[PDB]
């Protein structure tokens, strides 16, 4: 663990920080401080990771409380599955309004990866059950999932599967806007709407294709971004990790 600290890894590049790594931070409003991964590149810019997948080591169906705690495994060499924890993600990015971009990294089984960013991103309080809200799509080629995906299957597809304003969901905690329990269904813990266009909790398929077939429900419960593969293909790696938004201007 590194030495230095500070808000989130922003503030610790900020402070002469250069390799990435695990460091601990301390929010705003946090009872206590709290390890990451920051990734620091070489412009000086220090994400915070919140979720990485990249091999199927830890499983994503957890509860309401781990997924607010946290759960899976940090590393020095970003190397390790985790979710951070909801609180921790609420207290980095609502502390002092300071305003963050989300970026959501997707490696596929070709060794490709895309991107797509978020401006403003925010998640909320418990007691809103951590509601993502953001104020646009910022760009990138894997493109806009949040902003709801029409599958073909009905009319209203992409109502019922954007995120933004989404309450998280768990099993054990429904907050979502299907009729069913989204989160018990897929297996994870997530913003389902009813249920999702981008759902990277999902379950970690080998070898990214997948179908119908793969379960007896035929659910499309892998790790999916629709508006870059088919919702019957998961994801080799993702990332999710956030920075003060004027990292992103050129
Ligand atoms: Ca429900």
């Amino acid at each position: 663990i590194h030495d230095i600290t500070g808000k989130d890894c922003q503030d610790i590049a900020n402070k002469g920080a250069k390799q990435s790594g695990l460091y601990f931070i301390k929010p705003l409003k946090a009872n206590q401080q709290f390890l990451v991964y920051c990734e620091i590149d070489g412009s000086g810019n220090g994400w915070t990771v919140f979720q990485k997948r990249l091999d199927g080591s830890v499983d994503f169906k957890k509860n309401w409380i781990q997924y607010k705690e946290g759960f899976g495994h940090l590393s020095p060499t970003g190397t390790t599955e985790f979710w951070l924890g909801n609180e921790k993600i609420h207290l980095i990015s609502t502390q002092s309004a300071i305003p963050y971009a989300l970026r959501v990294e997707l490696e596929d089984w070709n060794g490709r990866t895309s991107t797509a960013d978020y401006a403003m991103f925010k998640v909320g309080p418990e007691a809103d059950k951590y509601r993502l809200t953001y104020a646009y799509f910022a760009g990138g080629d894997a493109g806009d999932a949040f902003d709801g995906f029409d599958f073909g299957d009905d009319p209203s597809d992409k109502f019922f599967t954007s995120h933004n304003g989404m309450q998280f969901s768990t099993w054990d905690n429904d907050n979502d806007k299907f009729e069913g329990n989204c989160a018990e269904q897929d297996g994870s813990g997530w913003w389902m709407n009813k249920c999702h266009a981008g759902h990277l909790n999902g379950v970690y398929y080998q070898g990214g294709t997948y179908s119908k077939a793969s379960t007896p429900n035929g659910y499309d419960n892998g790790i999916i971004w629709a508006t870059w593969k088919t919702r019957w293909y998961s994801m080799k790696k993702t990332t999710m990790k956030i920075i003060p938004f004027n990292r992103l201007t050129i």
